[PDB]
Order: structure tokens, then C-alpha cells, then sequence
């Protein structure tokens, strides 16, 4: 898991819609501070869809790796409109960074 390459991905692919830092604003999507170890649909102040709220699983390495490959198949109904990151190595690196930058 390479945190410098995952950071590049994030800025490329996610940053338009998300922030990571403590305090960080909700943009199109929620801020993601806290996210590991949290159940889905849990960032304070954000209005999620009832899908992302009710999925009910906890965000950890394994589940973030599955969700990122295809977000709409994992959360049918999500308003996170983004196709996925298909390649396993870029997903690892990108998970390895979120881990770092969200606590
Ligand atoms: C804007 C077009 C987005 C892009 C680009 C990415 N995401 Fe996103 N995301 C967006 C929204 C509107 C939402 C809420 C979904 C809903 O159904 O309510 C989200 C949500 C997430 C979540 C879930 C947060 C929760 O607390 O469970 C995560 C973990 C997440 N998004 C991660 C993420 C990453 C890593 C992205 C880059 C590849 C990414 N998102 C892109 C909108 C958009």
C-alpha cells in the first residue's frame, strides 16, 4: 500500500467531491475524517441517501477495497456517481492513503 501514490489518486479522482481533514467541509460528498471503523452513512452533518445510510457494514480495508471497485453495485441507490477504480493496486494505494489521512 503506497500512501504517496494513493494521495495522487485521491487528488485526481476524489478530491472534487470530498475532503479528508478534521474539520473539513462537506463538498458534493461528505468529508471522510473518521471513516475507518465507522459504519456507513455516519459523517455528521451530511445528508446521505437512505442507501448509504442503511448498508450497515463497517468501513475497513476489506470493505473499502470492494466498494471502490464499483460503488453503485455495493451501494445500489447511492448518489455517489463515479465508476470505480478497477485496478487492485491503485485501490490499495488509495486505501492506504485514506487510512493515513483520515485519522
Ligand atoms: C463526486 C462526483 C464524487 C466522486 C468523484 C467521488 N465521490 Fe465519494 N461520494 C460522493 C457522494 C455524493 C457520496 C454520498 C453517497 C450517498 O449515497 O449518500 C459519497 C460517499 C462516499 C463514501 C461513503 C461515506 C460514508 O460515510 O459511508 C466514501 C467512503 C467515498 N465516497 C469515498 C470516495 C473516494 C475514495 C473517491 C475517489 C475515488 C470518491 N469517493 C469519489 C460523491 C463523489
Amino acid at each position: 500500500g503506497d500512501v504517496a501514490k494513493g494521495k495522487k489518486t485521491f487528488v485526481q479522482k476524489c478530491a472534487q467531491c470530498h475532503t479528508v481533514e478534521n474539520g473539513g467541509k462537506h463538498k458534493v460528498g461528505p468529508n471522510l475524517w473518521g471513516l475507518f471503523g465507522r459504519k456507513t452513512g455516519q459523517a455528521e452533518g451530511y445528508s446521505y441517501t437512505d442507501a448509504n445510510k442503511s448498508k450497515g457494514i463497517v468501513w475497513n480495508n476489506d470493505t473499502l477495497m470492494e466498494y471502490l471497485e464499483n460503488p453503485k453495485k455495493y451501494i445500489p441507490g447511492t448518489k455517489m456517481i463515479f465508476a470505480g477504480i478497477k485496478k487492485k493496486g491503485e485501490r490499495q494505494d488509495l486505501v492506504a492513503y485514506l487510512k493515513s489521512a483520515t485519522s
